[PDB]
């Protein structure tokens, strides 16, 4: 129909962005307000409709999204399925969920990523990035368990703030492996009642460093990478053979053309 | 005239860019003498008027600059403008301007920067790195504002100190992403009133240090790149293809240049 | 034999993984049950035979490999090794070792690397990793050890719970490498006594941050590398040149074709 | 000489590279007993005769050195001339210099850099990365001394133990450049006092954060490559390109062997 052909090129425009993303904008200034509770109940109850209205226009927008695009077409993208879920859950009465609250109404400037194209991009270069760096962060996972379970079973008896139960090892672990006060604060203390309890947390600490750092570099990388190779493929519209793709086979390809030269010269020179 | 053509190359003499330098270290080594206070009234005000005789022929200089090169040509380099401003501001009687004090005399070794070709290079590096990291700041910026706002309700109440306002939030989210003290000295206290602030805090640490080192690594890996292309048309005058591009189109080139000497051969196998 | 043909590919296959697989996770978190000891006696007799029919069942697995593979193609692999003497060391009343006492049932989880052949060649890199950062590793070596031995003679005789002895005083620079307390803690307390230990500290910060940088780059980008350079080996079945050695020879291959190109066009201009 | 000619060859020799490490490992294990100050002064003068011993040892293979290669040709190493300054200033009895002792004997162990080459290696390659370093350093220098001004002017007067003078101040901003209790030790309770201080101390750490992290991967990478193209030549023996070299060429090279190819066939298809 002509009524889906203009509500998608409205849908499609600079300003019909602009005007959202100032809308997402001012939700989030007035969630940040209503953080103030030194505010008269006048401003209060002024902000909560601001909030309502800037709900409106998202319950609107996805409306008009759904229906010129469709179900199956909407549907189909995975930034409008989170665009639909922002708002979707707004309007819900408590569902069946091990949740405390839904008062997490600052979510919706998460929008602002999905809205903003160049951020959209940062983003979805990061999350094809997690994949490619799933075996580290299992390794890490494995590396802390079998280290929670052995600092439990070593000092969660002499030192139960700590060590006092295996939850509470993978929290102490966590701080210790952002060398969070892990000397002066915990290693120390440990080491009075165990003497050689360093030689458990120095290679904790060694280990776990450079496997998040192995994680934390895989991702900045191919995340880098990703971007400027989907950037390339959006210019031109052609696939974009992978950095790593052309440096594994760079070799081959320049032997293969020093070889075809050389047999070239070959039916050249005998004449 | 012949007055600006000897001028000009007075000033893009290698001792006169030495002259200047010596004079930036002279007024620096005076600014960081008088911040002794047990000094004599005399030797305080014989610092003072080395100020000023430095102040005076940085007046000379960026005059003798405006005059050989134009206020268009001056003007037209963005390191000849902060060289100005860096003047100008400080012969100036209280202006418009929501500022405590232009005490910040110190700024001027900042000129040393500019003056020094090889910092000015290294700098300019790192400015034109900014806005190719301007998505991941803004993702970073929106990260912290929902975690302020999240902090600010979940916790201002019962630990104002930290969480007190949005402001008092943005702070110690700061510190917290830092990791300083972040667990014997925020978490682990705000965990004995709220149990599980973990949930909040673990992964907000996560985030926003992979997202800051994102941003880092970002900076610096297109700063050294910019530089050493920078270094290359200066040396060669011929403009520099970015190394990005170059690897993109790096496995086009080499299957064109294939299939070339296969073409190549086809004519001179059939003859 | 038939017999050791069926077993071969009985174990080769995604079941028999997945079997040992979930066998693993189960030991896993029977041990971590374990650390509560708020357990009543009849739940702790329970999960220790949990914990002995998990050992039997890799005490089989391990047994089925060495009768399909033979003793010496069986210990030909360093993984197999690996799971050997981890089942092995289980069965054992108490070895001739300085050892305290392997209590240690929860280093069986590692087998969770060996057994997932996507974590297998994750570690695998890393392993590789190390001897080609080994000059590095052995260089902080030596900065410490010089820097224990000034700091235990000039610190250990009016601080010795840091720098008491030689080994206090590897741990306290261990503290100060990883910059926890550093300064608040161990460096602004001994300035009191000692106005210009800075003069050590600072310089021993500088220099093992910038090494210990260097030891993890150099392990996680070689790491990396290797990775991508052995699934071409395994996809292909064809020998990768490393990256390194394509790179420092991408220069002569370029000029060498130039002139290959060259002095084509030279017998081809004159015919 | 014949003399000159064995000698020379008795030095290039492995065992006598492992005589001259198992000297220095045996004098850094004397010196390192030495800090033990619960010693008998029996075995305190008997571990003085064995640096003694050690000290001899040396000066009998730098002195063998000097005539197997000459003085002109012994000095042209910057390797040998550290050797011999090494064992020179143990044979000196207070020389006219501003230090207060030279009691860092430990500081040989630092010859086990220089007689292992593997170490020597990574160790040059660390030095010759200094250079190309060089901008990056003096900007971080100009950014402390800025700010050591500003907080000494500032903060000095109500916070004198930290900012009490531009000694002080240098100190404390190093501290807080290297994440070190800024906050709760530091900026925290100068807020108290200063409420904006923030506005001073949080772009601070993120300006200095950003350089030392620039400074130092600049190093770490440089190194790295120099090392391998030094490998290049040690195995090759001749002179290789800086990849950075290869890389901003890399592009003109293939568009020339285009044009090359094209020309080619432009002359082969009209014949
Ligand atoms: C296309 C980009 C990409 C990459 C990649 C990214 C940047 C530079 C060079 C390659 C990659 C390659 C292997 C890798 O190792 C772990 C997983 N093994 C399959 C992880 C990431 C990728 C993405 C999804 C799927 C498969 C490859
Ligand atoms: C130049 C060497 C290199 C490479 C590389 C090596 C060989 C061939 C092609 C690329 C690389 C690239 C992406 C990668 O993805 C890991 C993702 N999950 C661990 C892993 C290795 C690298 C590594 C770290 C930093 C910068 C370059
Ligand atoms: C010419 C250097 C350069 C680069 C660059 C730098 C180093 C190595 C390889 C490329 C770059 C490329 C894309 C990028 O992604 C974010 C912004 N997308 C346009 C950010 C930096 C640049 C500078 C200004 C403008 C456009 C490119
Ligand atoms: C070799 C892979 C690589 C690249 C790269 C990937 C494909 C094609 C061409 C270059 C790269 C370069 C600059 C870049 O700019 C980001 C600026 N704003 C996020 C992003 C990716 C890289 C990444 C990190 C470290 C070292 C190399
Ligand atoms: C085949 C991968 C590899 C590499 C390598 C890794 C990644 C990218 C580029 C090269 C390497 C090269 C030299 C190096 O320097 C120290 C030791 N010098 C021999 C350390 C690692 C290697 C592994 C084992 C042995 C020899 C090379
Ligand atoms: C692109 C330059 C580069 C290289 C490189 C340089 C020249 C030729 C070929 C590769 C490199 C690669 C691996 C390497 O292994 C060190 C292992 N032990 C110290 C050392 C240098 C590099 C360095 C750091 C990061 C990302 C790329
Ligand atoms: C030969 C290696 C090298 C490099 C280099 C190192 C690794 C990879 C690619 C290049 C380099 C290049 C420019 C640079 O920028 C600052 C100084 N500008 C001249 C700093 C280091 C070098 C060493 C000494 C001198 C000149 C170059
Ligand atoms: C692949 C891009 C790249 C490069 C690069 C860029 C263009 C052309 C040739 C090499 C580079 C190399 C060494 C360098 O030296 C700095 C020394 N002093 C600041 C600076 C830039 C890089 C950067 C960081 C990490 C890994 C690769
Ligand atoms: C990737 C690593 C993941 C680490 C996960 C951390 C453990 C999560 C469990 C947890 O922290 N708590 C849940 C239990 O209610 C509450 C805490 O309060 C408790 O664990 C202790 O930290 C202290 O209360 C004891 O001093
Ligand atoms: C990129 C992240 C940017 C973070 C920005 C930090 C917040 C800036 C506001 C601020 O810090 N103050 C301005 C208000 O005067 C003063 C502070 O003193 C106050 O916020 C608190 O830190 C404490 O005083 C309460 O314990
Ligand atoms: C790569 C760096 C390797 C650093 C190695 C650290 C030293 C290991 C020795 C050690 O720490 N102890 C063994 C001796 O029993 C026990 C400790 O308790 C003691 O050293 C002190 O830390 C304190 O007890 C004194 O305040
Ligand atoms: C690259 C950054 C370089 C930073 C350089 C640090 C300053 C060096 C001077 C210095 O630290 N002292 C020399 C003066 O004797 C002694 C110290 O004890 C003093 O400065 C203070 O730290 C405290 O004593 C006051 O609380
Ligand atoms: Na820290
Ligand atoms: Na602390
Ligand atoms: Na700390």
């Amino acid at each position: 129909s002509h009524m889906s052909r203009k509500i998608r090129d409205l849908i499609e425009s600079k300003r019909f962005q602009n005007v959202i993303t100032a809308i997402i904008v001012l939700n989030g200034a007035v969630l940040g307000l209503l953080t103030d509770t030194t505010l008269s109940a006048s401003s209060q109850n002024l902000l909560e409709r601001v909030d309502q209205l800037c709900l409106t226009i998202f319950i609107v927008e996805i409306s008009l999204k759904i229906y010129a695009y469709g179900v199956r077409g909407f549907f189909r993208s995975g930034w409008n399925l989170f665009d639909f879920v922002i708002v979707a859950i707004a309007l819900m009465p408590a569902q069946g969920s091990l949740s405390v609250l839904r008062t997490f109404r600052i979510f919706r400037v998460m929008r602002l990523v999905s809205v903003i194209p160049t951020m959209r991009r940062v983003v979805q270069g990061m999350l094809l990035a997690l994949p490619g760096v799933g075996s580290v962060a299992a390794l890490l996972t494995v590396v802390f368990y079998i280290a929670a379970v052995m600092a439990t079973n070593l000092y969660g008896a002499t030192f139960p703030e700590w060590f006092g139960d295996l939850s509470k090892s993978l929290y102490t672990l966590f701080q210790v492996m952002t060398l969070e006060s892990w000397s002066m604060g915990i290693v120390r203390p440990v080491m009075n009642v165990h003497p050689n309890a360093w030689v458990f947390f120095i290679p904790f600490i060694m280990l776990t460093t450079l496997t998040v750092l192995n994680l934390f570099i895989g991702i900045i990388v191919d995340a880098m990478a990703i971007t400027k190779e989907q950037e390339e493929e959006a210019k031109t519209g052609h696939h974009q053979e992978p950095i790593s793709q052309t440096l594994l086979h760079l070799g081959d390809r320049l032997d293969r053309i020093e070889k075809q030269l050389a047999q070239n010269n070959e039916l050249l020179q005998r004449q």
